[PDB]
């Protein structure tokens, strides 16, 4: 690679390794944030548009029960999550700005992105042009780099995880399954129509199924749906394995050569797990109009600006019962997050 892009990762990794050895820590309290609405809820945790008391900004809060993680055997996951999420920096990475824990719940307080989840956006238009799906692809691209040149795994890329921005780039969030792995490693996780075969198929997996995550996303971003669809689960998996997807006409032949490279089940044959590396997909002719530097500097005007009418919107996001946030008497799970 060029001596450039050598040295930015070098850099990229000095920082990383900084905050990664020395994180920080109980950097707020939950009664400087005032709640004003639920935007998502699961099994252990929820997120929540707060705002700062003292200075007016809005944020997304992600609350996780300390003892729900620990039924559902999260403890590291989570642990895991602010870790890394505190120590990393990429223009296409949604910012935690303060974190912190109490009796019942742990607490990440990121960045608000109101222009909601690409996810919504793809199903309200069907589909993206070519241009548009490479435009996000390109983004995932750039921040796989530097995910993987740090040793991450994200083992989490689906439209639900990447959120529309202000000026319309991206912003992934949800590092509830991203991990520092030098080499393989074999935790069951991900979202089915995502996994890679050798996930499926209980290996000792590497950075390798994010590109294979990858392909299923461009796939889908310009088909309107997964290349691996079907009614249950079981029989997405068996898709998944066949070696077998069968792609739209209106595909042009360099994204059907693109992804048959990305969706190669033999994971020591994928594009971006050869000897060259991410070179193999910033250099092939799908990418071919890409300006990758100027994608990286946010100087490239986007596909589309998602409306909304200020940092307080919420109109992108849907409606969920609003539950207490209940912080309990006595302190849960201590040992558990000690590190938090
Ligand atoms: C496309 O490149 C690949 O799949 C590489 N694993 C090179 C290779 C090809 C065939 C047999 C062995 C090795």
């Amino acid at each position: 690679e060029q001596e450039s892009v050598k040295e930015f990762l070098a850099k990229a990794k000095e920082e990383f390794l900084k905050k990664w050895e020395s994180p920080s820590q109980n950097t707020a309290q939950l009664d400087h944030f005032d709640r004003i609405k639920t935007l998502g809820t699961g099994s252990f945790g929820r997120v929540m548009l707060v705002k700062h008391k003292e200075t007016g900004n809005h944020y997304a809060m992600k609350i996780l029960d300390k003892q729900k993680v620990v039924k559902l055997k999260q403890i590291e996951h989570t642990l895991n999550e602010k870790r890394i999420l505190q120590a990393v920096n990429f223009p296409f990475l949604v910012k935690l700005e303060f974190s912190f824990k109490d009796n019942s719940n742990l607490y990440m307080v990121m960045e608000y992105v109101p222009g909601g989840e690409m996810f919504s956006h793809l199903r309200r238009i069907g589909r993206f042009s070519e241009p548009h799906a490479r435009f996000y692809a390109a983004q995932i691209v750039l921040t796989f780099e530097y995910l993987h040149s740090l040793d991450l795994i994200y083992r989490d890329l689906k439209p639900e995880n990447l959120l529309i921005d202000q000026q319309g780039y991206i912003q992934v969030t949800d590092f509830g399954f991203a991990k520092r792995v030098k080499g393989r490693t074999w935790t069951l996780c991900g979202t089915p129509e995502y996994l890679a075969p050798e996930i499926i198929l209980s290996k000792g997996y590497n950075k390798a199924v994010d590109w294979w995550a990858l392909g299923v996303l461009i796939y889908e971003m310009a088909a309107g749906y997964p290349p691996f669809f079907a009614d249950q689960p079981i029989q997405i998996y068996e898709k998944i394995v066949s070696g077998k997807v069968r792609f739209p006409s209106h595909f042009s032949s360099d994204l059907k050569d693109l992804l048959r490279n990305l969706l190669q089940v033999d994971l020591t044959k994928r594009f971006g797990n050869l000897k060259n590396g991410v070179n193999d997909i910033k250099n092939h002719k799908w990418f071919a109009t890409t300006d990758w530097i100027a994608i990286y500097q946010r100087k490239v005007e986007a596909p589309f600006i998602p409306k909304f009418k200020g940092p307080g919107d919420t109109s992108n996001f849907d409606d969920y019962e609003e539950e207490e946030i209940r912080v309990s008497i006595n302190e849960k799970c201590g040992k558990e997050f000690t590190e938090f």
